[PDB]
């Protein structure tokens, strides 16, 4: 499979091939920010490359959330990161799964991810990415999970899996991928990342292979279970290395 990085937005083909990366990842702009996406005045350049390039969507939004203030802004957010994506010809759009206010509003969260995606304009594929941490998530435990793919799972959405965020929330390695196979029929792409934390800690740092609490052997064996594409998250200095363990365990 191809295998690469989360780069930072400044020059991806560059960044790409200083880290051996077949693909890479970037956000458009500032990770947190709700300011819409600028142009770039290299996006015929990157349209044209032939390195993948995936966006990864603003970390704030939220599609499920019973906030006007939140979920209206988080629509659009996500309308215009997608727009952007096409105009460097980007490979998908990938998206957290959002959360809830507290336990009781779950369901209702399900429906808003549904009318989302009934307005949403996009000329790309997007991915829902699972969550790390206890927040009344969307796409935290597996059996939320199950339950919003009940809901959403007819709108064509694909499914990131990041390897760290299943073991901050508690779910087992060994076999994540056959158990979101059987939600979802679908891994679009993985993201291999280690954690700087124990099992099920509910936190979301990262961690370079093997300098974290996950046995490599473990995210070796699911990227080569779900077989997609991989996308290391990790620190920069170590991020070269990373690639080309990954490379070499799974024969790419
Ligand atoms: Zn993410
Ligand atoms: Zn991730
Ligand atoms: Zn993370």
């Amino acid at each position: 499979m191809l295998i690469g990085s989360h780069v930072s937005p400044t020059d991806p083909l560059a960044a790409a091939e200083a880290e051996g990366a077949d693909v890479v990842q970037i956000f458009l702009g500032n990770p947190q920010s709700w300011k819409a996406p600028k142009p770039r005045d290299d996006a015929a350049a990157l349209k044209a490359a032939t390195l993948p390039i995936y966006v990864h969507a603003p970390y704030l939004i939220n599609l499920a959330s019973a906030n006007n203030r939140v979920r209206i802004p988080s629509r659009k957010i996500l309308q215009e990161t997608c727009a952007a994506a096409a105009d460097i010809g980007a490979a998908a759009v990938i998206v957290h799964g959002g959360h809830v206010a507290d336990d009781n509003d779950i369901d209702k969260g399900f429906q808003r991810w549904r009318k989302a995606l009934d307005r949403l304009e996009t000329e790309v594929p997007v991915y829902l990415e699972n969550t790390a941490g206890g927040d009344h998530a969307m796409a935290r435990r597996f059996d939320t999970i199950a339950r919003l793919w009940d809901v959403i799972g007819d709108t064509g959405i694909g499914f990131c899996l990041d390897t760290c965020h299943t073991w901050a929330a508690g779910e087992a390695l060994t076999d994540a991928v056959d158990r979101i196979k059987a939600i979802t029929g679908r891994i679009d792409l993985v993201h291999c990342n280690d954690s700087r934390d124990e099992a099920g800690s509910g936190r979301d740092r990262h961690a370079n292979l093997g300098s974290g609490q996950i046995d490599p052997d473990l995210l070796v064996a699911a990227v080569k279970a779900a077989g997609a594409p991989v996308i290391c998250e990790t620190a920069d200095q170590g991020r070269k290395d990373d690639i080309a363990f990954l490379r070499e365990r799974t024969g790419s």
